[PDB]
């Protein structure tokens, strides 16, 4: 009814072609979109926009034919090149014109970053579907990747000398591990810790992406050991800083996904630590495995009459849970109770670790590694270096991935080709420990 | 010879399509090599040839395009799902993006890249203006670079810095040097231009703050100014600005500092941003206009004075009675001399027709239907009204020569700037004052 | 004991007189040695003895004084030229400046000197308040140090820094720690105190900017506030300060950070400077007052509730009708009754009792501020401070502070010291020179009520 | 009529004694003093204030007697000490009360710094005389030395990145050598040059005292060599910076004289240069000799010249010695007559050596610039012939510039010896010229 009437007067028409080289129309769109409360409403609006205001498939098809018409006679660089530009133009979707103008308005880029986050949330919630939303997504992503391309991001460091607004924002959008009080946030940014972020050169002190670093002795195999420490406060001694551990890495603005913000922050933070500590050569993460429990629980099925446990392993389990294997585990593995029963913990060490190794290494989504965190560190050329048993005993941790945390190591002089091998050939570089667990798993499935 | 070699190992290769949203690792290295090399090239002619080599060899892949075009066509003959058609359309759109965009994009991320890219554009515009590189390929490459530079130098990427006497000397020296409309006389003068009743601003890129890109000088006044000398040659009583006696704001000088950014931006945001900026200090300030020169006027007159009507018989009889000679040999001489101004008798008689002639030159004379005069175009683009033509407005040697001492008033009406811009850009329409329209109507006689 | 030694090689020697306006070279070294040593002394009693040693041995040269006095006298017997008389007078004036002034002056120039000297004063005041150092010499030395410190902490030597949420955490932690009137509850609270409708300022020495000396908290309001809880326990709608709804400015906390600077300054500039500062942002803002506590009140009441008992149940502080009432509420005598429940902070629970205790307590408090004196200068320190600055003892507030701290210290009473921008100068003179207090009709009324029925 | 009427209602009376521990009266004084245009008017006002509002010589005499009355019976530390404080009080002049209060008002200390400069100028111009102005001077000086002691001054460095307001102020109150254009001021603060100043910690970027430094190869013997150079601009190479030469040292605020602002600027500037250039151990000034011409001319009234020297002079000037030289030595013409220059080399240099070394004002060294560097423990190290050819230079000190050297490990005792014992440390070159002069 309404919704459509706005779209038609807000989205400018596609200029003929010539006159391609609507200011007071944009404010009409932003004003309206802001006026909608429910996400469901923003979904229908973005959905209808994406549908009715894409390319003109007719003209695209016409200009395409016009290019082939010209390659049969091969005439001048000049006239062939215009036939190509006419096609390039027909391919420019109609909503791109709307975004392009909005961006050149006041609260412009801020609004578009926001809008995309609204679209990303509606996509994952299955409120918007089809291929017209997937296109609009990429268009916004492309536009955002040019305004937020590394060269325009300042690397800022967080300390206790930083503004309170910054510490609050860093703890608030902290999308990994909660902080318990101010008493703690002082420790988190204090000695033996590094908290770096990225801000746009336009808007400083406004964090886009946030990274947390633990300056340590060896590669950490536990998160509680970092979060719940009382780092001496005997000012950093360089002698005992041998490993840089990445423990929290989160986006503050969901609108900026797939813009490689994360990747560059790690890259830039390394060159920083390298400058400060010239005798530091061990760079690794202590990352979670989100979706592992959901994968395992899901797999505890069924009519694929899928064996994930040896004879010896199954008998031991059931003589600790009072019933069959599949129904008992399905119940308690989603309720975090199983941890206080130490017989069931020691029992579940070897198989879980082995299935976990497989979950990261063997399981694929388009051949890239289902686990999005795994894809992230591997894209960057990291090595799936070590799997750590009961490394995260916290509620989200236990029910999220049965307490399992993974170590993704960064070997500086081999990140570049590891990125290529991973992206080009779909290869995962894994340590002898991980390959052994994958080897164990190969004995049964 | 070797120029060719660098290009083939420096211009990053077009990635697969699936790996299109992900930067490959060697991109950082490959770019620095290009920057290193282009930097190493001293004489421009080499830079010009290399740019030619780039536009030719590293544009759109013509084979992949024709293929994907048949792709989209072969699918529309068998009405396939939108799911499929969009996919085939997208690969064609990606296949249409030229290879040099990757080079430019990957150079932007570098330690001094955006600066470098600006300097590169400057060379490409020079290489063209010196017929050193002709061709649609260089033309294609120019437009792609401009577009990229347009997003990196858009309002929201620029700071509005103010110059005062509290500003460092380094800064004042930069503004004096980059001064393009009316050169600064002495230091005692520079102090006046940033003092009481005068505001001086510049826009800097957020990434390189302090390095100016555009200098705007503003005169705070009681009316719409009509004489340039009346601004620069005024020493006020130094008494801190009487806020009450400020009716309007006049823009008397606008300088683009970097030739690399020629008409990438729009212009409006240079103005309307300085306006809000001023308004904060002077809430009740509501009148805004420029006091612009008319470069290209005197030349356009002399160019035409080769035959034509232009003057009345009564004016023809008069000029000659003042001078002593014919008219079409007379005017020709004293106009292309800057000496005619000395005879007040002559200054007065020349007034009516020159004003009339000028009024046509701005409003009637077009270049692809977009106003022949560059200054006019600029203000017209932004939505300014061709408000008033001024007689003996600039009596400096530079003014008399370039535009027979005439200066136009481009008046910005905060409220009507949007529609006025549309009218001018879309429909090629000029909003002009009654004072201007009157003179055009007078010209329309002969 | 080796204390003596350091003093004789650390306190710079009095220069000639001709070389009086020129610093000698070893002065820098000699001072650093004194700072080094005094710093090295851990237990206070040592610092107290060393200060005693200094005041005694390094004051005025009593020999040189008596000599120059005879000098000025021996010349006035023979009416010599002004040229000569002034010269002899000046040497006597110089001969009267004690030796420890040179020490203090030469320490001031040092890398951390003024800070050090403040801390030194704090010790000298402590050493006196603990009868650790008695005598006119320490009294002389105290007065000389105060005077020196008065010129270094004089408005024009202080910065006015503002605390907001953009300020560093280091700064917010310093303000939380140095909080002296109403302790800050939690961090979510600290954000509120420097947020919309609240201003937080401090004065720092120009030389050490960022190191605060005095924290002023301000509540931007629609009227003159009367309840402390109504300030701190308010969460506004966060909507950027509606400029229009701000009638007045209230000072709810004032904290002196360094005990070394106790009453060297005046106070006037602390207020009036924050005032001009505020006024710039809110031109049409014209009402100013503090919402101060009354520390030392409840104790003063209980103190009298002992020595000021009387015959057949009644006493000097209450009426018979009030005496009959309180006891009817409680169940017991009165002068044993009040004594107990007042020194408990539990009386507040009975609304019956809260109401009856009102009229007399307000009356008693009004005397305590306006009638009760200490060397004729108002017994209450907070009162003195605001009175000094030229503030009017504007209004006494009932159940103003219902916190456990408030009820204990001053039975939930809080006074309003109102600053009238215009009359601050005369009001200050009146208070300082003539020991006069400008008070509201609301206050004067209550004093007159106290006078009608209390010989004390 | 007025003047006196104001003073009486503005200057508060001296409180009895007890009540010693008038805010709206001060503004009445500052408002009025500002209202006066002529310096001549400010002189009469400061003169009358100084006269009628000093000490009460009566009470001073009375309290003095009361101290001697107490030492005949020697009673308690307590009661003797009060008799001393009562005397200390009577000695406090009445105008000190006015200044003390003014200082605690807004544009306070700024106003007092200004007022003293008005008094210093009126004193030197002989508008105000007597001993009551000399006392008021010292009072103001004492009050100023406590608000301006080293501890409260920030050391600021001037470069081309500095505000225009700063460069202008540095060139404007440049009280030694004029700068010709902006083109020059860039060079003056540019490479191989150091321009440092002092600002109060209250008012930053507001210069009180200004010092100029030339980063050089050896101790400079000419000012034109520094002022009129074109320092390479090939950014500083540390290898060729062996000597730090102080060439301009001037006060911007005349109100702050004798407050040792100068000394502490050098002391602090040294510790800075020492930090930046650890291989730098040669510190010296290239200072003028103001008042030398005036001394010499004065002395030609009416033998400072040997037989051989007099005959040579007169056979170059057309008349007697005293009247001829008196005329041309004050007109800077004598420089373009090279016969008269070479003639006047040896005697001038010798008389000049004496002027700095031998001539004394209270035994300290008449030349105030000489007293300055010597107070600091500097050595009168070298006299330089025709080192300042500029107009002020020639007519000021017949082109003579002197080198005051700073030997770092012996400045401390040289300061003591100079101040305590009135000794001047001079190099063998200077002692030789003094020796030459001793034959006269
Ligand atoms: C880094 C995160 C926040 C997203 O980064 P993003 O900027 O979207 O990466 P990219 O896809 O843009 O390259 C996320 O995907 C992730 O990997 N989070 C946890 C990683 C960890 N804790 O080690
Ligand atoms: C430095 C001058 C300007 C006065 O300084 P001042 O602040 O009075 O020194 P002080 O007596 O306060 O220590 C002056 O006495 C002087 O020495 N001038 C020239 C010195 C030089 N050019 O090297």
């Amino acid at each position: 009814g309404a919704m459509d009437e706005l779209l038609r007067r807000a989205v400018p028409p596609t200029p003929a072609y010539e006159l391609r080289e609507a200011e007071g129309q944009c404010a009409d769109f932003v004003s309206f979109y802001g006026g909608l409360a429910e996400t469901a409403q923003r979904a229908e609006l973005l959905g209808r926009l994406a549908r009715g205001f894409g390319v003109d498939h007719g003209q695209v098809a016409e200009q395409s034919a016009g290019v082939l018409h010209l390659r049969q006679q091969q005439r001048e660089a000049a006239v062939l090149l215009q036939a190509e530009d006419r096609l390039r133009y027909a391919l420019v979707p109609r909503y791109r014109g709307l975004f392009h103008h909005i961006s050149k308005l006041d609260g412009g880029v801020r609004f578009l970053v926001q809008l995309r986050a609204d679209l990303l949330e509606a996509q994952a919630l299955k409120l918007v579907e089809g291929p017209d939303v997937r296109e609009m997504n990429g268009v916004l992503k492309g536009m955002l990747s040019e305004w937020f391309s590394s060269g325009f991001l300042n690397l800022e460091r967080v300390t206790w000398h930083s503004p309170c607004e910054v510490l609050q924002k860093i703890s608030e959008a902290e999308a990994v591990h909660p902080v318990k009080n101010w008493m703690d946030m002082k420790r988190r940014v204090g000695p033996y810790r590094r908290c770096y972020f990225f801000s746009h050169c336009s808007t400083p002190g406004e964090p886009l992406v946030v990274l947390h670093v633990a300056l340590t002795g060896d590669i950490s195999s536990n998160i509680q050991a970092i979060v719940k420490e009382h780092p001496p406060s005997e000012t950093e001694e360089k002698n005992k800083i041998t490993a840089a551990i990445f423990y929290s890495i989160s986006l503050t603005q969901q609108g900026l996904q797939g813009v490689e913000l994360g990747t560059f922050l790690i890259k830039r933070v390394v060159k920083e630590l390298q400058r400060e500590f010239p005798h530091l050569g061990v760079f690794s993460s202590l990352s979670p495995i989100p979706g592992f429990t959901k994968w395992l629980l899901g797999l505890l099925n069924s009519q694929t009459k899928n064996e994930l446990f040896t004879d010896s392993e199954c008998k031991e389990i059931s003589e600790i849970t009072g019933g069959p294997i599949n129904e008992t585990l399905k119940l308690l593995l989603s309720s975090s109770e199983w941890v206080q029963s130490e017989k069931l913990v020691r029992a579940l060490q070897t198989p879980l670790m082995r299935l976990c190794a497989w979950y990261l290494y063997g399981e694929k989504h388009r051949g890239y590694a289902l686990n999005p965190v795994a894809n992230f560190h591997l894209q960057n050329g990291a090595v799936l270096w070590r799997i750590n048993w009961m490394a995260d005993v916290s509620l989200r941790g236990i029910t999220g991935s049965c307490g399992l945390m993974a170590n993704y190591r960064y070997f500086l002089e081999e990140t570049g080709p590891n990125s290529t091998s991973y992206l080009g050939s779909k290869i995962i570089k894994a340590s002898e420990q991980v390959l052994s667990l994958v080897a164990q798993f190969q004995k049964n499935s």
